[PDB]
């Protein structure tokens, strides 16, 4: 049986980095991550100094 | 990083008042809840007195 | 079995009691309504000398 | 011809009186809105002290 | 106030078994699993000996 | 010109069996059933004691 | 109140064909016709000696 | 860098010409229109004495 | 078993002329063509002299 | 690098035996086929004598 | 109130890159602008030297 | 006419350089590929030793 978690990775220089910093999350806390799927991706402006791209994927995982 | 919970809130009252029963949910077990998005709406008629609203919202939460 | 119909509500007061008028009529002409999925919302405003709020829902009854 | 403009109106009250904000908006720079369509709902938490209820419509209207 | 875990199930038979695989964990871990949506299938073929069909289910369960 | 009604048929054993159910029905107070879309698949839990599968189809039958 | 039917218009000349053609039905049988909106368009080739171009509608209209 | 203005065409002859209708307006008041996407389609029935066909287009222009 | 090509047809007349066109060019080169579902339509107008209408088809084929 | 054929299997039984049915005619035609996603099902009733369960996959295989 | 514009960047560097190219464009002419969600990418081949990656984004701003 | 076939590219160094990986197998094989979409993006983690990030593109190229 698989699980998924919806995270959304932040990162100042990509998105490819705002997913990774994700799925580093869902490893730290989670055993046995095997992949993410990206769902949305978008970029915080206003309520920052620095342009912040965010990425937000299901990060899988199989359970026990 | 950002998590995400699925919750269906629900009220005899309003779509806008069910929405808010999930968010109070989340906001009584979880810290950090910054925002919600509604998904979805619908409308409890059969297996209840009163129709009862439904709004199903995934509610954000800042990790840490 | 259940069957859905799709039926367009309308309010003067939001989205809800839009949702309500369409449940309504649905209640008048079938028996066994069971519960409603809202589709879509949107306000007239041209047309008319009040906004008229509208709320498009699947309505489900079962069948017998 | 129709054009839509894609707004997000904001209310501490409910996602109807949400709409009516972008709607109210659009009217006083728009001539002929002729009617609107929601296309996402949600609730601002954090950065606020109230909820503050969203509804983004796209407002049409009439050109000439 | 319902909450909904995604999980996807694994059968060598059927779409429907790995749904009830799925279904099965939930209700080993949490109370009041009142329904699930089925959100994609697909099926295993390189990574295994048998076909393995996979149901990701949403499983709603009621809160408290 | 084709018509199509919205069904949900229900099975304890399959969802390919509540699919028969919904056309089943169709077939039985309609003439010139000719094919059916799957559009949704959920399984009853709550509020039965037997999982019930659920299939929701498009039934398309040809208008005379 | 409005209601919509799920109709498939057909026609040997074009796509704005079909629309009438299932737009004529719906007059035929259904008073206050107020407006269709299109959801598929396709085209039969095999079964038939002349390609047939389809386009699926809900066809509105407002009840009493 | 593209902008799109978001465009609904209409025609009494066809789904075709409703597009050129929405394209011809956004050339008569833009420079480097470069193409269009339809994005929906409808028939407006009621409000008219002529069926009116709908097309409306996201219509790309480059900026500078 | 059937197998679908996803192919886009162009024309400087109407939108189902550009389907006609993708599916002469599947005729052209596949046996047992059975049909086409439409899934995008847009109209290229910059890098052109004369706006071409393009609508892109699954262009489905029966196996064997 | 991976490649997709869009395939839809037949059965008179179920959609889990339609799937295996594009599948095991993908497995005769191409090596490395490693999974394949559901993305459709429907049942063919009218043009056959019993109905016959579709399931539409795309079938990833890996190049080289 | 917020409002987006639809814009599309483009950069032969990266699609984190060419959503820059977007918002830079937004905030050369738009005072507030506040965040930008990714609605679709692309890379441009044929018509170019070098391939050039366009993301296109919703560019939200804060209306007064 | 266009033709278009599903290619995952895989990278591990970033979404871009996945796409890219894609295009550069379609221009191995095929002439006049004009440009690619982006249908969907992704991360292999269990399987492999380093991430790998896979973007899904449908590449366009010009047929004759
Ligand atoms: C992707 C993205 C989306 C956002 N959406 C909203 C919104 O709907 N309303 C709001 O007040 N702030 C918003 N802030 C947003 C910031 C980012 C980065
Ligand atoms: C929104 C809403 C949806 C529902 N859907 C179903 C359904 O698919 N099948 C069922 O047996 N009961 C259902 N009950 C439902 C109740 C509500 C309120
Ligand atoms: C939600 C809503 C949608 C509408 N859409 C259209 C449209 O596409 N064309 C038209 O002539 N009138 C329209 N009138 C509309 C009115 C409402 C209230
Ligand atoms: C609807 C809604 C959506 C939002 N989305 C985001 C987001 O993706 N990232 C962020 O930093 N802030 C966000 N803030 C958001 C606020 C609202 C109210
Ligand atoms: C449904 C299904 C989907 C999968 N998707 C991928 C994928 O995108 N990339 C990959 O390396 N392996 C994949 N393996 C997959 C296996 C199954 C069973
Ligand atoms: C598919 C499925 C969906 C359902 N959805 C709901 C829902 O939204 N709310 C509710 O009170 N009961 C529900 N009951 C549901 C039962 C089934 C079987
Ligand atoms: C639009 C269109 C769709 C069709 N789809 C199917 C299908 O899925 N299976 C089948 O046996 N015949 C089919 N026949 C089809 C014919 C038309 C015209
Ligand atoms: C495409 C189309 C859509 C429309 N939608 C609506 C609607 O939702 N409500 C309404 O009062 N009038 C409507 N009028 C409509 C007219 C057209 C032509
Ligand atoms: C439908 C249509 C879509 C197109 N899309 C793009 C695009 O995203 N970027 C680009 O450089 N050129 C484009 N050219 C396009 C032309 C047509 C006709
Ligand atoms: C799933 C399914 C879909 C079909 N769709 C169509 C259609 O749109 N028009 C038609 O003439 N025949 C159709 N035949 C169809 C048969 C099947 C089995
Ligand atoms: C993303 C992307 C999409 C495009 N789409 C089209 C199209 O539909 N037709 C065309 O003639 N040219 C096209 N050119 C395109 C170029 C890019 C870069
Ligand atoms: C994007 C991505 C998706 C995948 N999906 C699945 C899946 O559904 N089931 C499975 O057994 N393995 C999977 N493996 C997957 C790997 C990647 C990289
Ligand atoms: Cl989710
Ligand atoms: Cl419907
Ligand atoms: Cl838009
Ligand atoms: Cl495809
Ligand atoms: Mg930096
Ligand atoms: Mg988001
Ligand atoms: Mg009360
Ligand atoms: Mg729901
Ligand atoms: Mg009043
Ligand atoms: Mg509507
Ligand atoms: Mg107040
Ligand atoms: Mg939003
Ligand atoms: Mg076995
Ligand atoms: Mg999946
Ligand atoms: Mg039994
Ligand atoms: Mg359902
Ligand atoms: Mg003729
Ligand atoms: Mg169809
Ligand atoms: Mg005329
Ligand atoms: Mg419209
Ligand atoms: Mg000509
Ligand atoms: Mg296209
Ligand atoms: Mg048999
Ligand atoms: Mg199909
Ligand atoms: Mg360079
Ligand atoms: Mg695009
Ligand atoms: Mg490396
Ligand atoms: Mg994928
Ligand atoms: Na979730
Ligand atoms: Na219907
Ligand atoms: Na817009
Ligand atoms: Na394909």
């Amino acid at each position: 049986v698989f699980k998924k978690v919806l995270l959304t990775g932040t990162s100042e220089e990509s998105f490819t980095a705002a997913a990774d910093d994700a799925i580093d999350r869902a490893e730290d806390t989670l055993d046995n991550v095997v992949w993410a799927e990206v769902v949305d991706q978008g970029v915080e402006i206003g309520a920052v100094e620095e342009r912040t791209y965010q990425t937000e994927v299901q990060v899988a995982f199989e359970l026990d």
